[PDB]
């Protein structure tokens, strides 16, 4: 995405049965909507965590 602009897409802000959505800023980068998912991982842990 272009880092200078916010999304035209809102995301959930208040949860429950009647959720309220919030428009994204140009700075909540962690909750940028994605067009494509990452690939499959199966037990892909390090030797410390396996």
């Amino acid at each position: 995405y272009n880092p200078l602009y916010g999304s035209r897409l809102g995301v959930p802000d208040t949860l429950g049965g009647d959720p309220k959505f919030r428009s994204l800023t140009h700075e909540d980068h962690a909750i940028q909507p994605q067009n494509f998912m990452p690939g499959p991982l199966v037990n892909s842990v390090s030797t410390k965590e396996g």
